[PDB]
């Protein structure tokens, strides 16, 4: 039978609630860390956040034409009227998105805003089968849709190499190179299990500051997810070359590229 | 005539617009600063934001107990449930405000979130006849009310020391400053009164570096619809530009005129 364990891991955080439900065994909700929703530090990273150093746009309008400099940054502004990426949008090869700032002239509710935005989807923390937990979608989700940010604790390469649990690292690339660690502090994504053929993409995004050594770390979906269906995404080849050595991937795909 | 000049000089970055309207003489919107809805900086200031030295509550309620360490912290929580402060809170000397935060294990609706919901009340921008532009709530704002908070640019004591335009400053007692100048919200606007219906608070939200407490404005009283919101900018402001000009508040007990 499935127990609720929780009705909110994330404590009212986010615009949603995310339960986690138990239908496998007795493992109660996972407390072993600190949930956060937003990223986070320890040791001080000088993130440059000179309201002067902001690129921005002097748009008239909803930023939805071919002039908006913050378009522009992205290549194009890839968002639809919906928040949805286009069609266009190169899932194999993203580009980095600049969203709008509060050093643009346009206003809040404009068209290059999505991520800034937050957590939309319903999504729930759930007991897997064979890969402990996992997160699911509780609802369909459109191609393109903006599900959650790889949130967690900003460190630098030189730290992460002195961490022992490396499992829930995400890495940031550049000559100087920073990770996102959330097995600390982390939000939803840090449960995220990896698959070969991943319904979520990570994009590098900027909102709030522009230091282009800390890009947010956005998943977009990358196909209609279901209801009910477990979310993944590519946790890359470091990952795999350390981690294989210890287990192969369980992902079950049929085109599986780490069994 | 009262003209509308802006529909939101936040351009939708308030939980509500705050208009601008102008029933005195031509002059336009205001439009030589940018509107900031939360602080900035330009030159880097080492705020610490290492989130171990946060100081947090453990509380399994919704910290309406004396249990609850950011409400020791405060000495005590001073929100009532509907986020005002009780009628003990000493409006003449406030004592800092430690509200909850990410690292308490708590919930994101208990009682001591207030300052970290934002701006509320419905403001607007006005044109005075005798001090320039104001601010005026279009409705009845009950004692002890979160109504905005002093938003802009920190800058040092020493990046203080070479700005020419002082009349937006903000002293936060090396010291630190808030310069509404070039970046700023709605309370950039608020005009000086020697009795004056918003009182000033120290509060620590996402960190508690206390060299940098953000500064929110509580009523001090009723504040009735169409009032002029006022608070008392203190004897640094008043020693330097009282050689300039005297206080028009025009308050009976009036300490600058
Ligand atoms: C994306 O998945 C991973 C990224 C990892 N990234 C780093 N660094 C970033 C580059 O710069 C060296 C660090 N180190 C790991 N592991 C280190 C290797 C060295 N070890 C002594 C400590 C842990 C990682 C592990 C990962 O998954 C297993
Ligand atoms: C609360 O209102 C004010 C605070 C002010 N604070 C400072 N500081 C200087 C450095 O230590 C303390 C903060 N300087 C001011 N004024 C000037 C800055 C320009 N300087 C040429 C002369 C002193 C101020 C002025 C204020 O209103 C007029
Ligand atoms: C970031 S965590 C994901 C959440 C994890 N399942 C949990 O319960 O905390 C990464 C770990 O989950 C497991 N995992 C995730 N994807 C996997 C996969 N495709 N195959 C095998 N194990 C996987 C591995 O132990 C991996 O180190
Ligand atoms: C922070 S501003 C307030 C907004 C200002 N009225 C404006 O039009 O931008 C401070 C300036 O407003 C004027 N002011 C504010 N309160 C005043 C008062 N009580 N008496 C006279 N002038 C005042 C003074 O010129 C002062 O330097
Ligand atoms: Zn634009
Ligand atoms: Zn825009
Ligand atoms: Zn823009
Ligand atoms: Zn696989
Ligand atoms: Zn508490
Ligand atoms: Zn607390
Ligand atoms: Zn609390
Ligand atoms: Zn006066």
């Amino acid at each position: 039978v499935e127990r609720i364990v929780s009705r909110d891991i994330a404590r009212g955080y986010e615009r949603i609630p995310i339960p986690c439900v138990n239908a496998v065994d007795s493992e109660p909700c996972p407390s072993n860390y600190k949930y956060v929703s937003q990223n986070c530090v320890t040791s001080p990273m000088n993130i440059d956040r000179n309201i002067t150093h902001l690129q921005y746009c002097v748009c008239i309008d909803d930023c939805s034409s071919s002039n908006c400099m913050c378009g522009q940054l992205s290549m194009r502004c890839w968002y639809d009227k919906d928040g949805r990426l286009l069609p266009e949008f190169n899932m194999a090869e993203p580009p980095l998105i600049f969203e709008c700032n509060h050093a643009c002239s346009c206003w809040r509710n404009c068209r290059n805003r999505v991520v800034q935005n937050g957590l939309r989807a319903r999504l729930q923390l759930y007991r897997t089968r064979d890969m402990g937990w996992g997160v699911r979608s509780l609802q369909d989700i459109p191609p393109g849709t903006f599900v959650c940010e790889y949130v967690g604790e900003l460190i630098s390469d030189s730290e992460a190499d002195v961490r022992e649990e490396d499992s829930y690292l995400f890495d940031l690339d550049n000559g100087e190179v920073y990770c996102i660690d959330a097995r600390f502090y982390g939000n939803v994504s840090r449960f995220i299990n990896h698959h070969c053929e991943p319904n979520l993409v990570p994009v590098r995004v900027f909102m709030a500051h522009q230091d282009l050594r800390f890009p947010r770390i956005a998943f977009f979906s990358t196909r209609l997810i279901e209801a009910g269906e477990q979310l993944g995404f590519d946790y890359g080849e470091r990952f795999w070359d350390i981690k294989g050595k210890l287990f192969s991937c369980r992902c079950g795909s049929p085109k599986c590229r780490h069994s």
